[PDB]
DNA sequence: AGGGGGAAGCCG
DNA sequence: CGGCTTCCCCCT
């Protein structure tokens, strides 16, 4: 198996450059602005001149602001980003129909039966990358291996504008000088975990009795990390499927008054409902507290659900919700609309 | 043994 | 911080 994996450089960033050649060479700080305050809210995805300075995404934008006053600081547009997407993703469908379209910006091919030999690989990373900058004027980051994981490494070792191969041997030496943080799917709480009983590298998690692994970490990475470690990972590219859109709004004030909150947790249902390209079998409304925690409650059924009923559905899981939490207060409401068709 | 449902984790 | 995905209970 031959997979290429495509990533998308500082993608929501490089597409403001896009739609603004002036911007390029300077720091551009595309950020979710929560309306709350102005200033308030998050950075969401920054360009290198940015990002060497620190300010990169899930900072407070306050705190970019400090850093770099400067900088230009832009709204999220998804709506521009996704379709820029779509038409990189649409390009991509001519190089492989085995393709899975990872994220907005990530996605992984299939070449296997369509190479054979790692060089035709690279050529045709090249070609690829050449096309994308040639239509869409935005560079990507190509990785190539022998599964989707080292793919994902390989890209995340070239970026930005790069292209990178690892072959049988570097995958090899990967298990070996690795770090597990640096391991896809691999996040700081996990890699925390591990790194408090000197387990740092990919070959580590071997060094362990399983049972012990699982007790730390779960099964499900565990299984995981292991099987990349001995080199067994042998999962295939499977088509999309990513069948999870939400919407979420930061009320104007916290409040468990239902007659504040629901009005935005429509609007969220509506934004919600024409950003997907199908009908949601299962909503879930979302609730984020006074106290930053989150709390769910969904339904799914055997048919479609329409706008209208999911604005009685919803105001119904929240009325729920609220009796379930008798307590905190109520910062920001959600919806995620799951089971599309 | 199995499929929800809801909380925990990842990562831009 | 924000928005998705993963995962691991939990109750037949
Ligand atoms: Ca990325
Ligand atoms: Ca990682």
């Amino acid at each position: 198996m031959i997979v290429l994996f495509v990533d998308f450089d500082y993608f929501y960033a490089q597409v403001e450059e896009v739609l603004n050649p002036s911007l390029k060479g300077k720091p551009v700080v595309v950020c979710v602005f929560s309306g709350r305050f102005e200033d308030s809210g998050a950075v969401a995805t920054a360009n290198y001149e940015a990002r060497k300075f620190g300010v990169k995404a899930g900072i407070p934008i306050v705190e970019a602001k400090k850093i770099l006053p400067n900088a230009v600081y832009l709204p999220m547009r998804k709506e521009v980003y996704q379709q820029v997407s779509s038409r990189i993703m649409n390009l991509l469908r001519e190089y492989s129909e085995k393709i899975e379209i990872a994220s907005i910006d990530e996605a992984y091919l299939d070449i296997s039966d369509k190479v054979r030999d790692y060089r035709e690989a690279y050529n045709l990373g090249l070609e690829i990358k050449n096309k994308i900058l040639e239509k869409e004027k935005i560079t990507v980051t190509v990785g190539i291996s022998k599964n989707k994981v080292f793919a994902k490494i390989a890209a995340d070792m070239a970026k930005p504008n790069g292209i990178k191969v690892i072959d049988d041997e570097e995958v090899k030496r990967l298990i070996r000088e690795l770090d597990i943080a640096d391991v896809p799917g691999i996040g700081n709480i996990t890699a925390e975990k591990l790194k408090k009983l000197g387990i740092n590298k990919l070959v580590d998690t071997l060094s362990i009795e399983f049972d012990k692994l699982k007790g730390m970490i779960g099964e499900a990475k565990a299984k995981y990390l292991i099987s990349l470690a001995r080199d067994e990972y042998n999962e295939p590219i499977r088509t999309r499927v990513r069948k999870s859109i939400g919407r979420y709004l930061t009320l104007p004030y916290n409040t468990r008054d239902v007659k504040v909150i629901l009005p935005y947790l429509k609007k969220a249902i509506n934004e919600a409902y024409n950003k997907v390209n199908g009908i949601p079998m299962r909503i879930t409304v979302i609730a984020i507290m006074e106290d930053l925690d989150i709390l769910s409650k969904g339904k799914k059924f055997k048919h479609g659900i329409s706008i209208d009923n999911a604005y009685k559905v919803a105001e119904d899981l929240l009325r729920e919700l609220l009796v379930r939490d008798k307590r905190r207060n109520v910062r920001r409401i959600g919806v995620k609309l799951d089971n599309i068709i």
